[PDB]
């Protein structure tokens, strides 16, 4: 049964102002969940002050010691830790993957990085500057404020936690907006987050929509900062509403068209493991999918028939089920639009090598589906598909395909497979993308920083770098008479 | 008498007329009379410009081998060079924005070698992390040029304000298209002649003068710059930043205006705020990024503040830029001037006492005081010679009015009292903050504005974070 379905604020539960509610589904059964609060921008506006009169200079929150958030942050976790069961199981009804996937990738990442950054609190540090024989000099990393955070719907509460952990280890106050997709999880946090001991009005969660939540958050003359994780176009809105408000400092993490290049001399099996897992992980509706699959042309045949087998082999079904590798898509919306680009990859002339049409009708089930034979200029190798097709295209040099892979526009992630050590080396320095991993695929910390280059984002989250995105640099300098 | 050699612009460190053939007249404000032509240029110069720097830019070009020691060594060269030729640059800032040359030469000039020097030392000190994993993982960051970079630039500090932008850009290794203001374009086009000599490789920097509504937006809508940094006002800051996010999501630092408050409190050493205070109002006719806007006089000391603060006022000496004995020249433009004599009314009409000036003669150095929050002169940016002298109580209650505002620059604390001037350094909501003196500034210091006041900061290793991309390399062993 789903408990928490109202908005948050204050560490109280309130119905929308408006009266208005709105369905949440599982894409799995097809059958409506619950009805949440479906909030406006009059309930933003009473988050934001709310938010604001929490973060006023006196406040409890702003009183507390540095350590002391940070054992509120380690506390949230082992909130998060002790209901990692009920977290997962909402956010497989809401999101359709897998339940064990869930439990053990989208709950444990939750965990480790809010525990990551409640270590930070007492460690965030400015500096001393030396300038002249009479003068002290130095900065201030300052809580930048009141900070809006709006997420996606493929790791609803993962990436919020992304925006929960480092805000406030330095001690800034929230609002945040779930997608209208999957509000479920955030809501649920949010109940935590009041166990948990945080100051009323240091978190508070408003569901809803995008042009009306979340535009009203983008645009709110008193938040001081936005990070958002979703599509390059709504990326643009918002920091374009931000620039026409208050100029409120903004992180994005968005789209990518992400290169996966397999050299001749890798260990095969390695990268076809690797390979499969980053095109089909969580429905193929993840940030850092595989949307171009490089294989040099030495390995290519064998590359295609092993990612084939992989692909025939992966459990396709119900995510409550031990075995469910791969749940439903999200819903109608994409469904279709992974068939549409489908049908382009056989209309332009890829070779279909297994899958290509729904499951078994009824469910929002797609088979995996391997493309071969694919080249620069189809679609299925320039639109992110955010769906179970691996789309393998044919190179020849290491000097041709850094072009190939950096002639895009997007530049978020991107994996290589090789055991030259040369090689390996000019291609992670070489390769437009915020993260390189090399002979590895999805490999997340939350020590080391995420996030784009070129319209891939602005801004890192996770690691040190998460820290800059959410405090303000203050110099003080001091003459002595 | 100085003729001016470079008008033209500035692409792989050839000279290039305008696509079009246009020009645009630059005058010197003092004389009124124009100096030269320069060549105006629009969106196809723009492209010209952009595709140079990205030929610079490309894997495997000569900028890109260098080793990190040698951007170093071009900056220092950089600056010998501006040295050597600072009394001509000096002069030519002088004939374009009509500020005194022993200002021009002292203040600009030195802090444009200060940031050169400064930021020659970061090139082989931009250091990335190796960051603790798993057993058999090596997980380490690297910090990356960003790329192209545009700067735009205002007329009241030309020179000082590429500067800070050219410093930190180069050092970490992008290439730059830079639109000086249209008012002031000279000391742009003789620095990059200077970029020249100095070696960098043709298209490192290139510099197209022009408008803003061209050129500027050609600039900020690129599709194939990587980065902007801008200075200026905050509307055209919301324009350039949001046409940023329109087209490419390109990186935008803003350097803004502000609402910059002084606040004296009654242990002040008084002759020290009331000069401050004084320097921070009246210097540069008040047309500075740090001029101060409302100064906050604790009741104790409030009329002799006043009146020390009239008295200083009615000895500064205003006239003729070359002349050694000149602290004030002219203005650049006739709007400013007008809307000043308008918000001086304001200030009578709304219950403000004036203590001295208020009128022409550019504009006498003005005194309010019995000055008011809710009065226009304590709540519009002035950018002229008018100090609003306003009253407060306690440290909580100026506390509250220096930061009911939407800027955020600097601010500056006058007292004695140790716990007082800590109080107001950590709860002021200012990017910068003075105690006991004014418009000191570090190449090593950020500088940058908290709130409306800008995005970023510049000078000092935080400077770095704007012209660099962070990269997370993964390494999984077997
Ligand atoms: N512009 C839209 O709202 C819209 C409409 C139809 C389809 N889509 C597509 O459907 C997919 C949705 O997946 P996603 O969640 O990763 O992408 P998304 O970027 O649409 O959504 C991410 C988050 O941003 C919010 N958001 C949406 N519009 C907003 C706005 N104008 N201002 C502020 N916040 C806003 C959403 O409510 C959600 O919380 C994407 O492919 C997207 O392009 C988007
Ligand atoms: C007018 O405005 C002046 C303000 O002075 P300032 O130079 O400090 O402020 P400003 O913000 O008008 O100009 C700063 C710089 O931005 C440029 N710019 C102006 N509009 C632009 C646009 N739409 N897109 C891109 N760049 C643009 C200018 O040409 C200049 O180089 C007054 O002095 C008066 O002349």
């Amino acid at each position: 049964e789903v408990k928490f379905t109202k908005i948050f604020i204050n560490n109280e539960w309130h119905e929308s102002k408006s009266g208005k509610k709105f369905a949440t589904c599982n894409p799995s059964t097809r059958e409506q969940i619950c009805e949440v609060e479906e909030g406006d921008k009059p309930d933003v506006d009473k988050a934001v002050e709310a938010a604001q009169v929490a973060f006023q200079r006196g406040s409890p929150w702003r009183r507390l010691d540095a350590l002391s958030r940070g054992r509120l942050l380690h506390q949230l976790a082992d909130l998060v830790e002790r209901d990692r069961a009920t977290l997962a199981a909402l956010e497989t009804m809401d999101t359709g993957k897998p339940f064990l996937h869930a439990f053990f990738i989208d709950l444990e990442g939750c965990i480790r990085t809010l525990r990551y950054f409640a270590g930070w609190a007492d460690k965030i540090q400015g500096k001393t500057i030396p300038t002249d024989d009479n003068v002290v000099c130095f900065t201030r990393h300052e809580p930048i404020g009141v900070c809006g955070a709006i997420t996606p719907w493929n790791f609803p509460l993962l990436m919020l936690v992304w925006k929960l952990a480092p805000a406030l280890c330095c001690g800034n106050t929230m609002v945040l907006k779930p997608a209208e997709q999957t509000p479920l999880t955030a809501l649920y946090l949010g109940s935590l987050i009041k166990e948990a001991g945080f100051p009323p009005g240091v978190v508070n969660i408003v569901p809803g929509f995008g042009p009306t939540v979340g535009a009203a958050i983008s645009s709110h003359p008193q938040i001081n900062k936005i990070a958002f994780t979703g599509s390059t176009e709504v990326g643009k809105l918002v920091k374009e509403a931000a620039s026409r408000s208050n100029l409120k400092r903004v992180t994005l993490e968005l789209g990518g068209k992400n290169p996966c290049i397999v050299c001749a001399d890798a260990d095969l099996d390695l990268a076809v493991e690797c390979a499969h897992q980053g095109v089909f992980f969580n429905q193929g509706q993840c940030c850092t999918a595989a949307s171009r699959v490089f294989v040099e042309e030495q390995v290519y045949s064998e590359f295609v028939r092993r990612s084939v087998e992989y692909a025939k082999k992966r459990p396709v079904g119900d995510p409550f089920d031990v075995k469910t590798e791969q749940g439903p898509q999200i819903d109608q919306k994409q469904f279709d639009k992974i068939l549409e680009l489908i049908e382009s990859g056989k209309k332009e002339g890829a070779k279909l090598e297994c899958g290509g049409s729904a499951m078994e009708d009824k469910g929002l089930f797609i088979k995996p589906t391997v493309f071969s034979e694919v080249t620069d200029n189809m679609r299925i190798a320039k639109e992110e598909i955010f769906g179970p097709v691996q789309p393998i295209l044919k190179f020849k040099s290491i000097e041709e395909v850094i072009k190939r892979a950096n002639s895009t526009d997007y530049g978020l992630t991107a994996a290589v497979f090789t055991k030259n050590l040369d090689k390996a080396l000019k291609l992670a320095s070489a390769l437009e993308s915020g993260t390189v991993w090399i002979n590895c695929y999805n490999a997340l910390y939350a020590q080391a920083p995420f996030g784009g280059f070129k319209m891939s984002g602005n801004g890192r989250e996770l690691g040190e770098y998460a820290l800059a995105e959410y405090t303000e640099v203050k110099t003080v300098t001091i003459k002595l008479g």
